[PDB]
């Protein structure tokens, strides 16, 4: 229910060559993963949350939602057939844009992780966090 302040009236993610309900997230920490297939830091970020998202989606108890700053639907869809996660759906751009200026998103890659329940904030620097601590020792890498 706290995803709505984020992805307003966005029901459904994108998930494999199908769809989810963004109800289905309820308990979860959900990361919201701006990239793009244009970016060249972003290239081989991908694959290394891909890895940490393999090992602990289930056990760390998160979901990883991709919302791209692709403006090319082919771009945007080949690359996130090679992720194994949730997308926001290419046609809900604009809710992406939106959330991007909302948590001031300079650069990408960047990686944001909200409490699904509440929509609170948890962390907003887990794409640096992450690189240093790829086992997650000190998951899920809390704000001061």
């Amino acid at each position: 229910s706290g995803l709505d302040k984020y992805l307003p009236g966005i029901e459904k993610l994108r998930r494999g060559d199908g769809e989810v309900e963004v109800k289905s997230l309820a308990g979860k920490l959900v990361f919201f993963y701006f990239s793009a297939s244009w970016c060249p830091p972003c290239r081989g970020f991908t694959p290394q949350l891909i890895e940490f998202y393999d090992k602990f989606h289930e056990s760390k108890n998160f979901e990883v939602v991709f919302c791209t700053w692709d403006e090319e639907e082919d771009g945007f869809a080949g690359y996130f057939a090679k992720m194994p996660w949730l997308a926001v759906p290419f046609a809900q751009s604009e809710a992406v844009q939106k959330l991007s200026k909302h948590f001031n998103v300079e650069s990408i890659p960047t990686l944001i992780g909200v409490d699904a329940d509440s929509g609170d904030v948890v962390t907003t620097r887990a794409r640096a966090t992450l690189v240093k601590d790829p086992e997650g020792e000190q998951f899920p890498w809390k704000d001061a």
